[PDB]
């Protein structure tokens, strides 16, 4: 159609206008997250309401263009993106109420403080860093159960009524966009109507390995705490797993390591000894990206980022985040950085988001986002996989006197699995839970025990104390309180191994027939070949359906669990044999810790 001329001019101006309007909303959201006050809350929400009103007008104006009739797939793709209003489809008053509900939940989470286990006078312990410090380090099971209960009562139960209204308005918004529910609204980002089934299939392939790891960990925990604390046949008490949500278990590696007399990589002490700071950690992340011929952090990043928890009295959101301001080179991180191994990896994860921002900033506004949400989460994790290798850690002087024999290799593979395999059922359940509420599949009388039932069924973990429908535990996880879709992380954990394997081959760092080049010791630091693949993919933003973006990276078009299974194959062989040798019980009875 000749109208395509025009349409192209229309999109040109509109994209530029959206970027500028979104810059303004983003600044107000940054100010609030950096400094939680009633005044900043009001300002964030009023500017969002303003932009929502404009979006309503945009979606309306698309109907004046015959865009479905156009020759250009590119023009059609842009118009389609503009018709998708999300929450902005809601009536003015409903949108304002939703924004008020969202900030009530996020500020509740950020403001949680508990009393010291040993000093009921001292009541200023926050999750980050005080409570997380205990959960990751204490081996006093009663102390752990105390902090678990205090946190969940305050971050979870306290916001049930707000969470209920959020579900209602989220559903109403989805239906105004003609999605069945918000589950379908979220899934739309993956542009694939078999996406859920694809993930069920990949998950089913990896589940048996998870069950072997679970069995071995439970066996080792029984030896440490005794059978009064940990049963052989039941779900693992979750507070013993070194993470408030039991989402990753690497913090208890020193008590569950396959070979306790051989080295286990933990560089936190060496980081401190060498005088590492948050600034140094970010500079090192920047170095990694630039070493691969990727983009250096701009001056705005250094000038405007927050890389340490503020020491004034203020309330803020400490959960780490990366921010795109939709201009040129105005990108920032807010991280309450600590000097630990886990935090070094976290820094690289966040800088992965920043790199993606810089790579696609020349794209039209609607294309300035990930190919799918899993792509955005994957970027930094691919580098963190290299950072975590004995190979890399020796290069930067953090790992000393390391002998990489067969036993040390198993220890390192197991340590990696405690993050990478353990996470998979966890991440699947965060969205299976919310989807089921969104879809109206669970009665409100059953909402809490529906959460714990999924945690049991998929992860084989349970609360430390008996819960019931008088509690409401799901919002005790940040993303649930903050209305952040979680499937992105499951997709990320699968595809990051496809990216890592390919980048390692391109770097000459992995050859399956060369004993000297194992995938689990690959360091892509300094590889321009690996960097080129990233540039080819990331610079696309969301200009093409995601299989096109994967193709740009390594010639493949299919999400596949083959690469993650390849990485862990030596661990699988060893672990299956070890569990047989030690008569380790696999599987678990149904939990008794959530009362109907
Ligand atoms: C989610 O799904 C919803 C449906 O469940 C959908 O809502 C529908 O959107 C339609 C707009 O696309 C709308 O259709 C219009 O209907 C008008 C009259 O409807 C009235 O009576 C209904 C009861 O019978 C009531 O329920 C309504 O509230 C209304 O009061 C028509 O007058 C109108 O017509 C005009 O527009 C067409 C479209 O023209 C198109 O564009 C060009 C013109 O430049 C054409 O050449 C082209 O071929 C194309 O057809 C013209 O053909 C016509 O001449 C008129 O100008 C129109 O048909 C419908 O009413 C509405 N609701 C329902 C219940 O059907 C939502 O839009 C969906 N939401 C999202 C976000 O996608
Ligand atoms: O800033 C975010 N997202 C942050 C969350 C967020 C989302 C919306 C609004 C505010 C905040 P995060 O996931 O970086 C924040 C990160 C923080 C983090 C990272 C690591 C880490 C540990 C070891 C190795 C590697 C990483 N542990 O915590 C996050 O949540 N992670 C998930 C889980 C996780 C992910 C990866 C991983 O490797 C380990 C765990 C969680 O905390 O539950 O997104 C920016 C963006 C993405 C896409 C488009 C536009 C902008
Ligand atoms: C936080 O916001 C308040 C008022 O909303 C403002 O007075 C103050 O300057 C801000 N605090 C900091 C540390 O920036
Ligand atoms: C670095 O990236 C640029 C971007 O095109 C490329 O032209 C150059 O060849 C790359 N350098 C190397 C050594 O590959
Ligand atoms: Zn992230």
């Amino acid at each position: 159609v000749k109208e395509e001329i025009q349409a192209k001019e229309y999109l040109e101006n509109l994209n530029k206008e959206l970027a500028k309007r979104t810059n303004v909303e983003t600044e107000a959201a940054w100010a609030y997250g950096s400094n939680i006050t009633d005044e900043n809350e009001k300002k964030k929400n009023e500017i969002s309401a303003e932009l929502a009103k404009f979006m309503k007008e945009v979606a309306s104006d698309t109907t004046k263009f015959q865009w479905r009739s156009y020759q250009s797939e590119d023009l059609k793709r842009q118009f389609k993106a503009l018709t998708k209003l999300g929450y902005a489809a809601l009536p003015e008053d409903d949108y304002a109420e939703l924004l008020d509900t969202l900030s009530a939940m996020e500020s509740n989470f950020a403001k949680v403080k508990v009393c010291d286990y040993k000093d009921s006078t001292k009541c200023d312990l926050a999750l980050d860093p005080e409570i997380e410090e205990v959960i990751s380090k204490s081996r006093d099971h009663e102390e752990l159960a105390y902090y678990w209960r205090e946190f969940y009562d305050k971050a979870g139960t306290a916001v049930r009524s707000q969470f209920e209204r959020y579900v209602e308005l989220n559903t109403k918004a989805a239906k105004l966009n003609n999605f069945t529910s918000g589950a379908e609204a979220w899934l739309d980002e993956y542009e694939d109507d078999t996406f859920e089934q694809q993930l069920e299939d990949i998950f089913a392939d990896i589940r048996p390995l998870y069950q072997q790891i679970h069995g071995y960990v439970r066996f080792r925990l029984r030896k440490h705490y005794g059978d009064a604390v940990v049963s052989e046949t039941g779900p693992i008490p979750m507070h013993l797993l070194g993470n408030m949500w039991a989402q990753q278990w690497s913090e208890i590696a020193d008590i569950v390591s396959p070979f306790p007399e051989k080295p286990l990589v933990d560089v936190s002490a060496e980081m401190e000894k060498q005088g590492y700071t948050p600034l140094k950690m970010f500079q090192m992340g920047d170095d990694f990206f630039t070493s691969m011929n990727l983009t250096k952090l701009p001056q705005d990043f250094w000038d405007k980022s927050i890389i340490e928890k503020p020491t004034d009295g203020r309330d803020l959101v400490c959960h780490a985040s990366a921010w795109d301001f939709y201009l040129t080179d105005d990108v920032r991180i807010k991280q309450c950085t600590r000097v630990t191994q886990d935090q070094l990896f976290t820094v690289h994860h966040e800088l992965g988001h920043i790199q993606y921002f810089l790579q696609y900033q020349h794209q039209p506004f609607v294309y300035r986002t990930g190919a799918n949400p899993g792509f955005h989460e994957a970027v930094g994790d691919v580098l963190s996989l290299s950072v975590s290798t004995p190979k890399h850690l020796e290069k930067i002087g953090l790992l000393k006197d390391y002998v990489r024999d067969d036993e040390a290799r198993i220890n390192q593979l197991f340590l990696t699995a405690l993050d990478k395999i353990v996470f998979l059922p966890f991440a699947f359940t965060m969205d299976k839970y919310r989807w089921s509420l969104f879809r109206g599949e669970v009665d409100k009388a059953n909402w809490n025990c529906a959460f714990w039932k999924l945690r049991d069924e998929y992860s084989g973990i349970e609360p430390p104390v008996v819960r019931s429908e008088k509690d409401f535990d799901a919002p005790a996880k940040y993303h649930i309180s903050a209305d952040v879709e979680y499937l992105r992380y499951l997709v990320s954990f699968i595809i990051q191994f496809q990216f890592y394997k390919s980048a390692c081959i391109k770097a000459g760092q992995y050859d399956p027939d060369n004993v000297e080049l194992p995938l689990d010791n690959c360091d892509i630091y300094g590889s321009a070949a690996a960097g080129a693949a990233f540039h080819n993919m990331l610079s696309m933003g969301a200009s093409k359906p995601w299989p096109d973006a994967l193709e740009a990276f390594n010639g493949e078009r299919i999400m596949s669990g083959k690469a993650i299974a390849e990485y862990f194959e030596p661990l699988r062989v060893w672990l299956e044999a070890e569990n047989i040798k030690n008569n380790v019980h696999i599987g678990w009875t149904t939990s008794n810790k959530c009362v109907s």
